[PDB]
């Protein structure tokens, strides 16, 4: 549960950068 939340944050960050990049 706790570890899952941390992993979700990392994936969300990459997704945000992907849209910003292109």
């Amino acid at each position: 549960f706790i570890h899952h939340i941390f992993r979700g944050i990392v994936h969300a960050g990459r997704s945000i950068g992907r849209f910003l990049t292109g």
